[PDB]
């Protein structure tokens, strides 16, 4: 948990409810896929 | 360019500049299709 | 109309019906934009 | 492995070939989280 430093953070308005739940998904996803990523290899 | 209150607005942090554009393209992207969507029947 | 050559095309598997159309809308909305960027400039 | 009767799968052409790749990376995106989400409750 040490240094939020990591890819500089950004914000982005995102009209319609609806739609804000879909991005935060997508976003959450590739978020998912960084942390196995940056799985030492077995 | 009456009423900016169409849908409720929200934000959302993305890490990652290279993330930030690609997740930029798509929203305006909708935007663009729904700007042709409230298009009147011809 | 002339020639259907223009970037490679692909194919990929979708699972789930929601999903799948979903995606369809994506690649609709980029679709869109791509029709108004070779837009001559005015 | 057994059933692959998961939800009704689909296919989608996507013209482009960088295009191509990006869709794939949300596809995987998504069924990696579908893969977390039936983790039964620790």
């Amino acid at each position: 948990k040490k240094k939020p430093l990591d890819g500089e953070y950004f914000t982005l308005q995102i009209r319609g409810r609806e739609r804000f739940e879909m991005f935060r998904e997508l976003n959450e996803a590739l978020e998912l896929k960084d942390a196995q990523a940056g799985k030492e290899p077995g």
